[PDB]
């Protein structure tokens, strides 16, 4: 909601109380997404300054707090800053940020990041350009400098993140991605490679000295109806573990496919069947192991657009023998959302 | 405050700045309320959206920013969320919400949780329907569905919490309260049960499968006074720890007393008088102990709406004889309140 | 921003993003600031109300949100709550206030804290009364009770602090700043003393039962010129570690000197000129030992009062052979501001 707007700039303070529930059999330790309370909160701030012009500056932070914790020593856990990071934009030469942002190549898995509940799946936090990264430098143009209407590009610029994690560190790394829309329909390639940390390489799964990850992506957006589908792949990105070993890397190579198709009626329901399935090629000691597969199924109503709730429905394709001890069951999310 | 407030949706973005200071002698470890700088922030939203006539939805988070912490490691010790939750309320149909929210127990409790400082003493967090808990679904009805006005009454499903913690876990279980206000005058009833999860058990006090806790409670809120009294029982729900042993548990049993008595003056002067005790029985090993048991003489000045100052002061009844190693020190809170 | 204010009240919704990178050679261990993104936000509000004609209440909370941290276990590496506190001011008698808050010593340093990005090198937190303290009443009179145009005071009483660490504690004191403001002009001089705790004694380095600090600062803040410099002293208050061996305690006597020189064009640009040493004394071991001790040079471009950009440069002057291990490479900080 825009609580600010004077001078030239205009303030949105943002939000939204989430109650969330996982229904799973078992202890949700071998389901699809667990089990049990879910619910979280999130605030977050959008400025933008028009400094003439063609001229607007503007930053973004964004917070997760978790909904589920005691008040106790857990209190804490699972909280975070998602987004953070100032930047500006000049007329039709393009804008530039830098902060704690979106990789490139989300500019593509974005398309099928559209399931009521559950968050793309192969768009992965601090897991180089796929999800949400620290310090990246990011340039987008729009309409080609203004002579091509509907031509867009970004290029990114990654820096070194030497975390105490294998999985949360990454090292210098360049991106982009290429997007064209025309009525309705929008394409997108991006790709991205980073070189890989002494620790992500000490680590017992993947081998290489570079990682790399690309996804093109395809979608019809109107209408009322929003198909939309990704392919992609990835060498060394993808972070797994072989719950059995306690062993963990990432998955020398990985072919992922989504699929989304929606449709949002005049009365508030919006209907959504997916599909998805991500699978790692060469683990070392496993061969050829699923990581994601299943169907979803889901419906959001919209009371408005400050209030809705959902059910989402994860068909689970995976199988009780994945290697990787990948969980096999389904799992129901059933949430209720205020936000401003 | 209501900072905003277009199309049928008002956000209220709220908080206070509390300097507080607790004066106790010795370390304060052997008092009732410890010693020294308390001060801290709170910061949260109420959102509400008119969905049509009958139809509202509504959220809230509130959090609790320590202000007594260093900059250094301990800087988050004490921070939480204390509520986040999401809802509806339809007509004279009831209202429903999800979330980290309060027990329903607390609905009698609340009659009692006046003083200026001092925290309802039986009122726990992530203990069962006492206080604030993590994942309760919960129905309220009022007026009985407008038949019948002053006649509201409330149920709550509670669900499963396993925490690493015996104290701030729980099993399932269900909660209802029936509460009636004619004129000033205010009485209530309110109780819960609810599975114990094996570490609760596990625990070398306290023995049960099972958890309740019920308390009742009668109120006059009416010119410029406020008289309140609850009474209340509990099994193996009450958490309880042995300072000598080190030894932890809930106890078996325990009564608990609460009276207060205050009055507002049209200057701004609420004094308060309260008395609170509360005796566990049966503890395993040490027979009957009181936990609280104190009187309380305190007076808070509203300079407005947003501004105000108090002294609460604990005249801890408590003997330094006490088996559990329950402080019997006094305690005197002063604290400056901004808020807005 | 003003978000609010009606009725008396008006609340003032504050914060920013900013995308900040360090460059600094090798893994930045021995350089100045460290390297790579430093990225952060915060969010804080300011309340005041008036009471009536003379009476004024106020609060204030601001946070330190880091955006260069992974959403994993590190999540919240470096947040913190800096400020904390409500208060009042009285017509021309003063104003009292407590909670988290800046030391009085730091009415004085504040003079020479105009750096770009690097912030004064002496006010330290959780250090007595040179920065950001908890629990600290502070009491301030402006204009000799209005009886002296532009004479000042405060006094401040800090309540003891025993923390889990020797650096991050503080026994009790008293501190006490008088300042003088007469066109331009400023002058100041602070002083405070207070007692060190167990631990702090049971350290390693430094040797009292008392800590001290005073500085002096004299400014010319007008006609688009900031010139300002400082002058203070210590003992056992300032923190200091041997990066040899792994030791640790505070200075026994420290010589602190700042100086800054600026110059606000009108189209925006804003260089900064300064320089800054403090020397150890004493240190037991080492002798004398430089501290800080460089050059900085760098420059601020205001878009307008939303959006800025800098680039800080530090030329550091410590040598490669300062026993204590103090880094003696350079630092370049870029930073992108966005704030409301
Ligand atoms: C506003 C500061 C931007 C700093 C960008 C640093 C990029 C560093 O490495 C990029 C490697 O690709
Ligand atoms: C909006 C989702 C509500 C989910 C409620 C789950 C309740 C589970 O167990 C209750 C036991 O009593
Ligand atoms: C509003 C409460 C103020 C409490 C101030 C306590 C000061 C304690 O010690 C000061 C030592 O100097």
């Amino acid at each position: 909601a825009e609580i600010y707007n004077k001078d030239g700039n205009k303030v949105d303070l943002y939000g939204k109380a989430v109650g969330l529930h996982y229904f799973s059999k078992g202890n949700g330790e071998n389901s699809y997404g667990g089990n049990g309370d879910m619910t979280y909160a999130r605030l977050g701030f959008k400025g933008e300054t028009q400094i003439n012009s063609d001229l607007t500056g503007y930053g973004q932070w964004e917070y997760n707090f978790q909904g589920n914790n005691s008040e106790g020593a857990d209190a804490q856990t699972g909280n975070k800053t998602r987004l953070a990071f100032a930047g500006l934009k000049y007329a039709d030469v393009g804008s530039f940020d830098y902060g704690r942002n979106y990789g490139v190549v989300y500019d593509a898995l974005g398309y099928t990041d559209m399931l009521p509940e559950f968050d793309g799946d192969t768009a992965y936090s601090d897991d180089f350009f796929v999800g949400r990264v620290g310090g990246v430098a990011t340039y987008r143009n729009s309409n080609f400098f203004g002579l091509v209407d509907g031509l867009n590009f970004a290029v990114q610029y990654l820096g070194k993140n030497e975390r105490d994690t294998a999985r949360r560190s990454n090292g210098d790394g360049v991106g982009g991605s290429i997007s064209y829309e025309y009525e309705g329909f929008g394409i997108v390639g991006a790709y991205g490679a980073a070189d890989r940390t002494n620790l992500q390489e000490a680590q017992p799964l993947g081998n290489g000295k570079k990682a790399e990850q690309w996804a093109t992506g395809l979608k019809y957006d109107a209408n009322n109806i929003y198909l939309a589908a990704n392919y992609g792949e990835t060498r060394n990105a993808t972070p797994i573990t072989n719950k059995f070993t306690n062993t963990s890397g990432f998955a020398n190579k990985t072919q992922d496919v989504l699929l989304v198709a929606q449709y949002q009626f005049d009365f508030g329901l919006r209907p959504s069947i997916a599909y998805t399935k991500s699978k790692a090629k060469d683990v070392e000691g496993i061969g050829d192991v699923d990581l994601v597969n299943y169907f979803e199924v889901g419906a959001t109503y919209y009371f408005n657009k400050n209030m809705s709730t959902y059910v989402d429905y994860i068909i689970n394709q995976i199988d009780s023998d994945n290697k990787l001890g990948v969980g096999s069951d389904d799992t129901v999310a059933v949430g209720i959302v205020y936000q401003f």
